[PDB]
């Protein structure tokens, strides 16, 4: 189970790797509750805004799980983005260069394998060197 | 292993909240490597050197373990660090104000318990 839960990440990673966001949500449990940075819920539709602008944004985006582990209910990968920075992100002109950036999720299921609460860090600062 | 990885982690956690560095250094295997953002080793006694800096920086520093998760031979934590800007940091003069901020620690452990690799990833965006 927390075998399957880090394979269900890891399906949410190859789907951001074809830039399909809606293949990520698709394990979003109704319930789901997302932690902004300061660890106040986002609604899920502002994190889809996010999630399809950062698509859009950085188009060949690729993350690379450089690890993963699970314990219980949680998931935990440190991942690496690399993409070209080609469209504005809130509210970052593109600058056309190489970006890469390393970051965490944290998932928590429920019992049936849905992604019930999700918090990130990032260290966005490549960006706003 | 698992149980004991994350229970040195938590003794690490704790040597942070009484300030004390050496305490945290105390679980390093002799050859461990610390990576950068930019996945670059740096040196032990740099890293020592960014410890040192941050609790001087910060001296009444709270780290909030938020989440920790084992398996195999590595652990990972999620922290959020609460302190008041009391010394110069990362070359900004100190404002008195406080702060937070939050991040992740991976460490890798040995079959002898100690840390062998480590890595972090930092949002110090609250706190810029
Ligand atoms: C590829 O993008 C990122 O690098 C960001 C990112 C990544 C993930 C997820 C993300 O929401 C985001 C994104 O993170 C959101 O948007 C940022 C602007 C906010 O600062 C944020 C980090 O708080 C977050 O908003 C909730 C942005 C980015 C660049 O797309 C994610 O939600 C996710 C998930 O729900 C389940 C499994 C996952 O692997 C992810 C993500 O990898």
């Amino acid at each position: 189970s927390t075998t399957a839960n880090k394979e269900r990440c890891l399906e949410m990673v190859a789907a951001w790797n074809r830039w399909d966001v809606s293949g990520v949500v698709a394990h979003w449990a109704p319930d789901v509750v997302h932690y902004d940075d300061e660890d106040k819920p986002v609604s899920a539709e502002e994190v889809v805004r996010r999630m399809n602008s950062a698509v859009e944004a950085f188009p060949d985006l690729r993350l690379d799980v450089r690890s993963i582990v699970g314990e219980g209910d949680r998931v935990m990968l440190r991942i690496t983005c690399s993409a070209t920075h080609q469209g504005v992100f809130m509210g970052i002109a593109p600058t056309g260069r190489k970006v890469r950036w390393t970051y965490l999720e944290e998932l928590r299921f429920s019992e049936a394998g849905k992604v019930v609460e999700h918090w990130d860090v990032f260290n966005f600062s490549p960006l706003f060197r």
